[PDB]
């Protein structure tokens, strides 16, 4: 523990759009028991997945990630604490709007923030997309979230070394696409593992106004993705990358925009890992087919 | 009784165009001992699949049919005559051309001409695309094949009632498409099979310059079908349907303009049928999702 990506919350300036994509466009349902004009967003038992409230800024706010229970939460407590990263336990009113019984929220060098949990409640009604998709999470979590980072050699100090991931896959960037002179050194996009699926997290070293470079959904079959993406060509969502399959952890996928202004990817048949064999390795080419990112 | 699809054999203005899209299009590879300046493109140990020959026109010269052995053609001789179908036996000269035992020549009512074999000779070498895809025939034969028609209903009394192929689709289109009068009665696609292919045939009662709607070969992969797409919109293939899955034969394809001005379809994924289960009913949609034929 950490065991899996379980929440993400954003912050949003057009609550409208975001309803009708994350139910007309994501096939996602909606929470019950939310804010102040808040919006759960729901693809399994988890009282909520996608969390976004309103604000003056389209931005992730936090990533909430999943142990096992107090041990593995606690386990996290001494690593932070080896390192002398700051953290803060939950107050009582955060905890019970997060539904968890333990948690504790600190900041990456990058100054991404984590909130780390345990002990969730789950709702139990069965979860039912109009689309008639299933969301592929349970072990794997809530799918996998790539997120800016100001410098990647500290990224992969903080999450490897301090929390504990693993070293899934990296990619080199040309020193001009992140603003250093052609002459000097490729800059990283590391991809994190906590879990059997590939990558639950990533970190680009480029900035966005979000924060966020992609958020990446799964569903189980590859019908799922094609009626999605004829659901987004129906309602105009703007378009980032044709159907392909990733190189790294073979996901079957398109990308969109979100009223949010990141993308989601939505995808199918993620290769899974067993981090007893897995060889970390640097992967050279973003697909092997499809995934043409000039699209937008 | 016939079998399977055997072979396409098609004229063609641009000899070049073909050899190129065939080996680096479709990654078909080149066979042996073709005539002067005639093109044989492989699949299997076929000696060909698909046989290209120097012409006026872009049109389809005959389809050849493959039965299990000489009492299989004897079965169709009879259901000739029984008809009053005039057939012809293939000239020596013929059958050492198609490398068969024996083959009877003949038309459907609409012109179409027809070979039908048995005793092919094979070619035992490994054919080997340099693309890496394998593709489905076997028992399922070369593919499938969408012609036109001049009468849905002697089309229908010809395949299923004279040659016994079962009807295993049916598709309804407007009256005014076959340019009838709006009030007047629906014209029908019509889907055949010979074999657990969900259909080696189908009639669509509207006219086209080449004889040929589309013609559909499979690879065992969507990766497969994915790397053609890339191949294909590299070299500026014209693009008839994007990506998708058919409703009838749950194949996931996408659609392409050959060098013959008629559509070739590269799928995988196509449903298999058994007889003995089968129920022939009518389909109101083409594609699950995707295949938008608008961007041809
Ligand atoms: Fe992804
Ligand atoms: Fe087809």
């Amino acid at each position: 523990s950490i065991r899996s990506l379980g929440y993400l919350r954003i912050e949003a300036t057009d609550m409208a759009a975001w309803r009708e994509y994350g139910l007309k466009v994501l096939g996602m349902v909606e929470g019950k028991g939310a804010p102040e004009g808040a919006l759960y967003l729901r693809m399994d038992d988890f009282p909520a997945r996608l969390v976004v409230v309103p604000g003056e800024h389209d931005r992730l706010l936090e990533a909430g990630w999943e142990c096992a229970n107090a041990e593995g939460l606690q386990e996290i407590r001494n690593r932070l604490d080896l390192e002398g990263t700051p953290y803060k336990e939950a107050t009582a009113a955060e905890l019970a709007d997060r539904r968890v019984d333990e948690m504790i929220r600190f900041a990456d060098p990058s100054g991404n923030c984590l909130e780390v949990f345990h002990g969730t409640a789950l709702e139990h009604r069965r979860v039912v997309s109009p689309y008639g998709h299933r969301f592929v999470t349970g072990e794997q979590g809530m799918g996998h979230v790539v997120l800016s980072t100001r410098d990647d050699a500290e990224a992969l100090h903080f999450y490897r070394d301090v929390l504990g991931f693993r070293l899934r896959d990296s990619m080199r960037l040309p020193p001009q696409m992140v603003g250093r002179p052609a002459d000097g050194p490729p800059a990283w996009l590391r991809f994190f593992g906590c879990n059997p699926r590939h990558h639950s997290l990533a970190f680009l070293p480029m900035p966005t106004s979000s924060g966020i470079v992609h958020l990446m959904v799964e569903v189980e079959q590859a019908d799922d993705v094609g009626l999605c993406l004829d659901r987004a060509l129906r309602r105009k969502v703007p378009m980032s990358a044709t159907l392909g399959r990733h190189v790294n952890d073979l996901m079957l996928s398109f990308y969109m925009k979100t009223p949010g202004g990141f993308d989601i990817e939505f995808g199918c048949e993620g290769r899974q890992v067993d981090d007893r064999d897995w060889i970390a390795r640097e992967s050279t080419a973003v697909s092997l087919w499809g995934h043409d990112f000039t699209v937008g």
